[PDB]
């Protein structure tokens, strides 16, 4: 595995943490790819949309200002703090259902297959405005276009979502697709609102799911940390942010291509040379937080780069923190005796996803 993808258990690869803040890999005498490993470099590179590009409808990550600005402008109004707090009741119920499914399975149980791989799509479907009746189908059609062949028919997803869009066009209601139509109507192309739907589901899935499982594993391997979720919501907020920093599920963000010769410290990234930003390494930076190798939920929140930095900052960071706080809090309320069914398992990990996670995890209700 490459160094940036290598993870030693719940932690990233030690070699990343020992590499220079801006490591230069050159294959020639000259394809030069750079790797940012510190909090300061990662922030200068992601924060500089005037010198770095993300270009290789929808998928804001592949867009640069001013095109990225216009797109993100339409969808960003639907991610405010209050807008997300209103989704909290739905989130709670979506999780309570799978927590009820947990009791139905008894003690030995793949939390991953039961809850971690279910809660994400549910909450996301609600945010978009997908009716609870027609939901699994949408999710299944999504997992279908993934071509787990060329026969993958995502045209079904396309027209189901085109129908949802045109219905909310003639009937603006609760949801992101409806909110965008309320203020933009025809100006918001069908393809645009579609690409945005695809984007939100592909970004808020493997990340949250990865955090749902890896978080429980860590909180269970370090039982002094469960207390944060048995008290104030503030005590729990600090803990979600600590877990996000420590586990940094995204290995790296979209590669940043220099649009000109950028001087980063004593080094110079040349035009065309790309920079990979190792978020997990950056969030393990002693300049960001003292004793960065430790998992301590008592820590005061810090400006980690797990949700990004700059114009492409995660549009659902607030939702991820709320969609993870409630779960942990409820998991340790319904099953306040959970442990590792196999205290001697190899913790099967997700090594194929662009986000770290557990492919399987067996608990003991
Ligand atoms: C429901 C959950 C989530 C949604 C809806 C969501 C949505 C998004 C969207 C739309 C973007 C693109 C922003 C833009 O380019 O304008 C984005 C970027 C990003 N998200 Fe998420 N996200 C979610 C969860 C997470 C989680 C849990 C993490 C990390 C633990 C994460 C990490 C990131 C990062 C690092 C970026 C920036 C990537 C880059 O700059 O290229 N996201 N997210």
């Amino acid at each position: 595995r490459p160094v940036h993808i290598r993870r030693e258990g719940l932690d990233p690869a030690a070699e990343l943490l020992a590499a220079g803040a801006l490591t230069e890999v050159t294959v020639g005498s000259a394809v030069t790819t750079w790797m940012a490993t510190t909090h300061a470099v990662v922030r200068q590179v992601m924060g500089d949309h005037t010198r770095f590009s993300t270009r290789r409808v929808g998928n804001l990550m592949d867009y640069d200002p001013p095109e990225h600005t216009r797109l993100r402008q339409k969808l960003t109004p639907g991610f405010t703090l209050r807008k997300m707090q209103r989704l909290q009741p739905y989130i709670e119920q979506i999780v309570s259902e799978r927590l009820d499914a947990m009791e139905q399975a008894g003690s030995p149980a793949d939390l991953i297959e039961l809850v971690a791989n279910e809660v994400p799509g549910a909450v996301l479907c609600e945010l978009i405005g997908v009716p609870r009746d027609d939901r699994s189908m949408f999710m299944q059609l999504c997992h279908a276009h993934l071509d787990p062949r060329r026969a993958a028919a995502g045209e079904a997803f396309s027209r189901y979502l085109l129908a949802m869009i045109a219905r909310e066009r003639k009937e603006p209601g609760e949801g992101l697709i409806g909110a965008v139509v309320a203020e933009y109507g025809d100006e918001a192309t069908d393809e645009e609102l579609r690409g945005f739907c695809v984007q939100v589901m592909l970004a808020g899935d493997d990340n949250i799911s990865g955090m749902i499982g890896l978080g429980v594993l860590a909180l269970l391997k370090h039982p002094d940390q469960i207390e944060a979720f048995r008290g104030d919501e503030q005590s729990a907020q600090r803990a979600v942010d600590e877990l996000i920093r420590y586990l940094t599920v995204p290995y790296a963000p979209t590669p940043r291509i220099a649009k000109e010769d950028v001087t980063i410290g004593d080094q110079v990234v040349k035009k065309g040379e790309s920079v990979i930003c190792s978020l997990p390494a950056a969030n393990r930076d002693p300049a960001l937080v003292p004793d960065p190798e430790r998992l301590d939920v008592t820590r005061e929140s810090v400006s980690h780069v797990a949700f990004g930095h700059g114009v492409h900052h995660c549009l659902g960071a607030a939702l991820a923190r709320l969609e993870l706080r409630t779960f942990y809090t409820m998991l340790w309320r319904r099953f306040p005796t959970l442990a590792l069914a196999d205290p001697g398992q190899e913790n099967n990990f997700r090594l194929t996803t662009p986000a770290y996670g557990l492919t399987s995890l067996m608990v003991e209700w």
